[PDB]
């Protein structure tokens, strides 16, 4: 029970981690928001959520506008009255391209989801996290552990969100709200497995080939599981983790350490 | 249930963090070993993870000596068959010192215990952790985040232990080990009060004035507790850490971030 | 003479580092383009420059537009034909504020200036360094090193800007293009002393003490001075350092290590 | 005239790196102070230093012995009456060994070397850079940036040496003295040369093909060369870098970056 009677919002459920780490708060105990645009995947979710016996609040979200933060908040707060931890998911699918390629729009649409979506969650959230003395874990990634050709816009906004969370860790910190990051590489599950299927193909290898090659650079030679990065994102939102803020904890089999 | 059935070695078993991580370790179903060089200490150690229901095998080891060490490993597995678990517990107390007065002795020693012990210790136990897919946590130490007068010879230990480590989770991944770190700076408990009551009376002032100044750089204003960081070390000693290795986990409420 | 006979172009151009680095290239032996948004202040700049003997040519460009930086590539190369460094100076002001009381707006220009202002820049002489193999510097900030309450828009606007340079280093260096950043704290002069003046009279105090408390945590005690900046800057723009490239190198008396 | 009238001792003085630095400090207006074990290779050094019309004093010293290191330092001052740069040259050859079989004599004569005998150096000459307000740099490795399997005795001593260069920059910081590092990776030269030439041959390939593969990770694919090294060193042991101190420049052509 790492979660027991807490609330847990989750802002950008996907159909890989995020469902995962839904699935896994309510299984330790929590309750839970869920907020994503598309909220028919929220649906599935969901009853993971209450399959367990623990329930699931599904908002249909923009984390890009005041408005619909404003309401997402409005709504958990009629239906729990209380908000233990925010977590904020890395939904969006990075394009791998050189910067010479790169439109400055993608980059400003990307910094507006990653880093200003997360900021206004968290604001949105800060007078709910205040009185439970509560933890934002921001689910960030290996990219900012490296410079490799064509991760250049993952990696400037995913820099800017630590960079920002670092500072939260010390603003938020006064009023005993906790805030770190988690820092997956690529992550094994049903949806990776497909897109490694769809790259075998495409440059006529094997998935083992393709699986292989991805944990090559990893100490343990295989590639964290959606479970792993859910793991570590549950510690992190936790009490056991109540000395720990303005931490990046890396989950990558040793891939890059730090 | 963190540990249930695991057998858990820790080196450096103090009266502060070491007493309390035998005793989390128990609370969460694992049989202890516990070493130290002084026995007499690890007889009160050993009553707590008794009382839990759990077993104790205690085992007088200076773990500089190549003989003593392998003894423990011998009745170590005499008693249990197995290894999951190896903490080398930071126990060694820093003096602050500058260099310019620091013995080449007194460094040579610190490395002797900080790195090669637990170099020894690591090495081992390594059959036996390779056939439990086992786990390795280092206890380190803040110092490695900064360079403060007077820290130079800690830190160089340390840091040299951090370094060590981080090639240790290379070297044994292939054989499914893994290797993490875990910075804490101070410890609250009943140790560090007793010594901050010593500082207050020798430089006439309050614990309170003592306690204060020492947590005035964390994001938190207050300095993690025994429990908290038995609990990241509990975590990476676990199998929700099963997707990291080669990790540094600090706990100190955000001083240093990292 | 480090820079004898090459073409330097500075974006950013202010009364503090960028007159000191526009005189300092020019004694250098380097001739320059100096590029701000005002014109007026290069008029002061471009004497310093002329008399060295070396040649200046200003260019109003704001660096947030397309058109005005092709310009600026279009007028440089005529007056020119070439280009062997680009330094892009880091001339916005940061408003010490908490994230809470940040607007996005401000944020978002802070973004578009130091990050897109900069990649917009590299990108138009990029045809030109290709040729020359040139250098790239682009001025950053130690607020990267800290979280430090109330300076998170700058240190996030800094830090995506830091990891951009680091994958342009990456992705320009198979044309032979190096880049590296130079990070100063605070950097002594007469337009930091002005400043100081004003915060020593608004706060009832001396500039000494303003002076002091700034240099508190130096290894040195006292600030870097316009001249040790931009010392920095010439040797990585400079043939002295053709083997080093990706790197950030701190100017700040001591007080952040990396 | 980067060096004018100043006096630098390089201590471990081989054929590679050293030799380059102590011609291109006596090329920047130096005297040279050269110190190694085996006082027969400081001859030619003390030739190409002469040839420049600088003087070099050559002292045969194994800076692992108190009284040997005394020498050195009252010869200094016999000979010269000042000095202003110490430079500790990384001399020793590390042996490709995983933990697993290195022996603990060999590791604690790496940390005698790389670790104690720089810092037995630096507080012999303290008294000299006291009152030149002068600068050490130590020559560290690439090694400290990553955790490969067999570097571990290699990183360890480094790492050591490292984080107490960075205390001694705190410490020596305030008389003035300022303590910096730079990392190379591998460094191209004649010696270096000879090397790729015997593993070519071991291994059935070209000079070509071990070149390529250790430049590989690099943002230029080129080596550094002793003189890309030397001119770091150079510009650290220089007033042009007299605003930093505590800070490590990588010279890897982009390998690591930080
Ligand atoms: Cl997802
Ligand atoms: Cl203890
Ligand atoms: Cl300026
Ligand atoms: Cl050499």
């Amino acid at each position: 029970g790492l979660l027991t009677d807490k609330v847990v919002v989750i802002s950008g459920v996907g159909p890989a981690l995020g469902t995962t780490l839904a699935r896994r708060c309510a299984e330790q105990g929590a309750d839970l928001v869920l907020a994503a645009r598309t909220v028919e995947r929220l649906e599935d979710v969901a009853k993971q959520v209450t399959d367990t016996g623990r329930r699931a609040l599904s908002v249909g979200t923009d984390i890009t506008d005041d408005a619909q933060v404003a309401h997402l908040v409005d709504e958990t707060m009629k239906a729990y009255g209380r908000v233990d931890v925010v977590i904020n998911n890395a939904f969006r699918v990075p394009s791998m391209k050189p910067f010479a390629n790169t439109t400055f729009e993608h980059m400003r649409d990307a910094i507006e989801l990653t880093v200003f979506g997360a900021l206004r969650l968290i604001q949105g959230f800060t007078p709910a996290l205040e009185e439970s003395k509560g933890a934002v874990v921001n689910v960030n990634s290996m990219v900012v552990r490296h410079s490799q050709a064509k991760y250049g816009a993952y990696k400037m906004a995913k820099s800017a969100l630590l960079a920002m969370s670092q500072t939260l860790a010390t603003e938020l910190g006064e009023k005993g709200i906790r805030v770190n990051s988690v820092l997956p590489g690529y992550i094994w599950g049903g949806t990776l497995k497909s897109y490694f299927e769809h790259q075998a193909g495409k440059y006529g290898t094997s998935v083992e080939d393709i699986y292989n090659a991805a944990a090559a650079g990893s100490d343990l030679k295989r590639l964290p599981t959606e479970d792993e990065v859910a793991s570590a994102i549950l510690f992190m939102a936790s009490d056991l983790a109540s000395g720990i803020t303005g931490q990046a904890l890396d989950v990558n089999c040793g891939e890059y350490k730090a």
